[PDB]
């Protein structure tokens, strides 16, 4: 009924809402970070791949 | 029709592949970071949003 009531409450849903944004976010931002390492394990891969076309084009194309 | 046009159409065509993938995944990478720094901006705000809360509780609820 009091305001200091009414605003335990407001602080309390605010508090539980934040907590769960900012749990959220970690674990997406973790999922981010891993799909970020694979893109550039593929990438280097390729790069790596691409190095080794070029020795072999080194030595059977000139 | 000899081995040498053979591979180098191998190899040319390969090199192609290789090249899109790359850029592709570098433009990728790329997003994820965005993506990324984006999560971690509105995980800061949620942050500073919660310690905001906390001021205003200590004031108002203690």
């Amino acid at each position: 009924a009091t305001t200091f009531a009414r605003l335990c409450q407001q602080v309390d849903m605010t508090q539980k809402h934040l907590e769960e944004e900012i749990a959220r976010l970690s674990k997406e931002i973790d999922q981010l970070e891993k799909m970020q390492n694979n893109s550039k394990l593929l990438r280097n891969k390729a790069v790596q791949l691409e190095s080794e076309l070029e020795n072999f084009s080194k030595q059977f194309l000139h």
